[PDB]
């Protein structure tokens, strides 16, 4: 139900930055895949620190790397909040070969050698249900870690084992 399936809680892009995307291309909806990543960036434990961290990721992607936008669709802070990156509708830059057919959910931190907190996992899982509930994600949406489709250890081994508990996780893309 809506307590589990409504994400009005998502911190929108304009709440963390004043810089719009330089270019937008729209994802085909419904979307067939969700890719779970970690950011390998400094962790954040409060809304204020998560806002700063995500602004720095955006600045790095857009200004340093000259990308069209922050590369991740959504980000999960250690505060347990969901932050809109490029969002449900805009093609990201996170997973080679998958950017046009997925959103990414990026857990802020490095989860190779430590688990994500309960509040982080629960936020990401609620986001997936919200997408399904809205018809944004396919009813049979396939959740995978980045490491299942590209040459990466993302979302980190510890977090990977955690997402494997999710019923929407698939062993093969």
């Amino acid at each position: 139900m809506e307590f589990d399936e409504n994400c009005s809680e998502i911190i929108k892009r304009n709440e963390w930055t004043n810089v719009q995307a330089k270019n937008i291309n729209y994802l085909i909806i419904p979307i067939p895949y969700v890719i779970i990543h970690h950011t390998v960036s400094l962790e954040c434990n409060s809304k204020d620190t998560c806002i700063s961290n995500i602004e720095n990721i955006r600045s790095y992607h857009m200004d340093t790397l000259n990308w069209h936008d922050i590369g991740y669709s959504f980000l999960i802070g250690g505060d347990g909040n969901i932050y809109e990156g490029c969002g449900w509708n805009h093609e990201g830059a996170h997973t080679y070969g998958y950017n046009k057919k997925s959103i990414s959910i990026a857990f802020i931190g490095n989860f190779q050698n430590k688990s994500a907190s309960n509040k982080m996992l629960n936020a990401a899982h609620k986001l997936i249900l919200c997408g399904k509930s809205k018809g944004i994600l396919r009813e049979d949406v396939r959740v995978i870690g980045g490491k299942q489709v590209i040459a990466t250890l993302s979302p980190g081994f510890e977090l990977y084992k955690q997402i494997q508990n999710w019923p929407e996780w698939v062993s093969t893309p």
